[PDB]
């Protein structure tokens, strides 16, 4: 009954508000099932060259995660290779798609991810750190 | 004949990364056709963002290799790398360990050593590298 809800955000982003990814996934689970890699991601990043395979493993499960998925969240307030590409794969996936971006971090979102919104499957909602479960909220109901 | 070669990277910095998008940028010149090289944008006062990006898919699904600078973290460029995966296009990244960043995992993770390779290097050796992957 309940869509499935994949979830990533910037590896940086979630070491500078550690916070905000575990507000979201929380309240995302009002709403649905979430699927993410984003720990073990963040992991593996920081052991670097030497954790190829498991680069890989991370690679194929996210991609079944993506495929599962009724709905693509990504918080794309930082600049990032990984959620980028989950982005264009859930494009060509034909995935519902919602993107947070807080424009108060003073970064201007990619243009090619700006370009990407309709406003219906895919859509890009600006806000605030402290108003992300109303926003949350408004979408899923 | 010639193939078409998409390149993008991010470009953040001053003049070395300029430099070496210009270097790749020149490296890849000798073997095709740079789609991608041919302020504020015009692009955007014309159509907006929505335009810019159905003007990189454009090339996107007219190259016959995708070659990303993987460097550097973006958003635009993984987006890129996303679709071409989905158009099942040949792709080179290039990635610099030197520069102390750590590669996405969902970036390393993609390689399968012939459509999707990602090539780590050393500012000094890129257009041998170029060499050896076009030749
Ligand atoms: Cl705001
Ligand atoms: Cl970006
Ligand atoms: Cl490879």
């Amino acid at each position: 009954m309940r869509p499935a809800l994949f979830f990533c955000g910037s590896i940086r982003g979630g070491r500078e508000d550690r916070t905000l990814y575990e507000r979201i996934v929380s309240r995302l689970r009002r709403f649905g099932t979430v699927l993410t890699e984003h720990v073990a991601a963040a992991e593996l990043g920081a052991r670097g060259e030497e954790a190829a395979g498991g680069d890989r493993l991370i690679h194929e499960q996210d991609l079944e995660w993506l495929q599962q998925a009724d709905v693509v969240v990504a918080e794309v307030t930082q600049p990032s290779l990984g959620v980028g590409y989950e982005l264009g794969r859930a494009v060509a996936f034909n995935k519902r798609i919602l993107c947070l971006f807080r424009p108060q971090s003073g970064r201007v979102l990619s243009a090619m991810i700006r370009g990407a919104a309709d406003g219906s499957r895919f859509q890009v909602w600006d806000y605030e750190e402290g108003e992300v479960e109303a926003l949350l909220d408004r979408y899923f109901e």
